[PDB]
């Protein structure tokens, strides 16, 4: 009687009027606080990502096999039961499976006999009596996970995800502050591109890390490096293109940083830099650079040798003035400048042609120069500014800003 009055609540037409979309631009569903999973969830056939939130020890009819574009599936808090049926259409369909946990026994024994399982988040302490990595030990029969996070509070890498890592191309470990033993264990990684070790409390780099040649994601975030020294042994790793170095405890960049050229979204933010230095400037390739959060003195002009740079954050620093060198790139769209010491913009930011966002909110901009309202692509939604300052402005540029937002 649960299970069909459930059916006749959540019917068809409020369920399409309540699914959306994920990170991913993928069809979603959120099952929050349910008895169980209706029909009328089943009936479909174009959903790709089942998301099921805290149902208690639902059971999943067959009818998922006709939801015929099924890839992820969300459990969290929600101990699952299937059949053979819908096994089979996850065996030859899904490639998606997203399971967070507080226990063990919410952790179903299915999850393991997928044949086309591809993606694969577990969320929750896996290291138990008799079940350390041995909830999972079915992952061995998944010979096709490329992603593989882990929110679990672990101490410890299994061999076999280093076995499966042949095919796994991105390991994002989360632990809320245990440190792992590596011991030189994760060289397998042969296909993973993304290394990132969220909240690892490293404060050193092993030789694995600059060992595995197809690395191009490195952020060391939450480690508390107090200093960086091994960027040097990178160099027979040929795609490193990105080094998010952000939320650490780095005190200084040493100048052999400038030996680098073929970063572009290097992202330097949430440090404590206390100067960003003309070495790093030797980076050509550079197409994102963000160095919030940090002590810079001030603000030079080698800034400028950045063309193809796009979006340029230097938030929460100690920063006065922009050079005409940093106005001579066309190619500056978000200027996340705010919350500084900026005395002015000298007026060959009128070179500036690209300029979609930027946040003045805070700094110590006198008045408001004509150019930042020449900017074309920065809009009212990108030109995030004080009132009274453009109100300084002529009223007819105000309004032909006005009629290119509104026509």
């Amino acid at each position: 009687l649960r299970q069909l009055n459930l059916n006749n609540e959540w019917t068809l037409d409020k369920l399409r009027q309540r699914l959306t979309k994920n990170a991913q631009d993928k069809l979603e569903l959120h099952l929050f606080m349910l008895s169980g999973i209706p029909d009328t969830v089943f009936d479909l056939v174009e959903l790709e990502v089942l998301k099921l939130e805290l149902i208690p020890d639902v059971t999943i009819p067959p009818s998922i096999a006709q939801l015929t574009g099924l890839k992820e599936l969300w459990l969290y808090h929600t101990a699952a039961k299937i059949e053979a049926p819908a096994l089979a259409f996850l065996r030859e369909n899904l490639r998606a499976l997203h399971i967070k946990f507080t226990d063990i026994k919410e952790i179903p024994l299915w999850i393991y006999s997928l044949k086309t399982l591809e993606e694969l988040h577990l969320t929750g302490n896996l290291s138990a009596e008799n079940n350390r990595y041995i909830v999972i030990d079915g992952l061995r029969e998944l010979k096709r996970l490329k992603v593989l996070r882990l929110k679990s509070n672990l101490s410890k890498l299994p061999q076999v995800v280093t076995d499966v890592g042949v095919h796994l191309q991105k390991l994002s470990i989360n632990n809320e502050g245990t440190k792992l033993i590596v011991l030189n264990s994760l060289k397998k990684m042969v296909n993973l591109t993304e290394l990132e070790l969220i909240r690892c409390d490293l404060e050193r780099i092993p030789h694995s890390i600059f060992s595995l040649h197809n690395l191009q994601e490195i952020d060391l975030k939450d480690n508390n490096l107090k200093t960086i020294e091994e960027i040097i042994s990178f160099q027979h790793l040929h795609r490193l293109t990105c080094l998010k170095l952000w939320y650490n405890h780095i005190a200084y960049i040493p100048i052999q940083i400038g030996n680098l050229t073929n970063l572009e979204r290097l992202y330097l933010n949430r440090n404590k830099i206390e100067k960003i230095p003309t070495q790093l400037f030797y980076c050509r390739k550079l197409r994102y650079l963000d160095l919030s959060h940090n002590n810079l003195t001030f603000l030079p002009a080698d800034i400028g040798l950045l063309q193809n740079l796009q979006n340029l954050a230097v938030t929460a620093n100690r920063i006065e003035a922009l050079p005409p060198e940093l106005f001579q790139c066309r190619k500056l769209r978000a200027l996340h400048l705010g919350n500084n010491v900026l005395q002015s913009l000298p007026s060959r930011v009128g070179e500036l042609t690209n300029l979609t966002q930027i946040e003045l909110r805070g700094n110590r901009l006198e008045c408001l120069p004509v150019e930042l309202g020449e900017c074309p692509l920065l809009k009212r939604s990108g030109l995030v500014v004080e009132e009274d300052l453009f109100s300084t402005l002529p009223p007819e540029v105000k309004e032909r800003l006005w009629r290119a937002d509104k026509e």
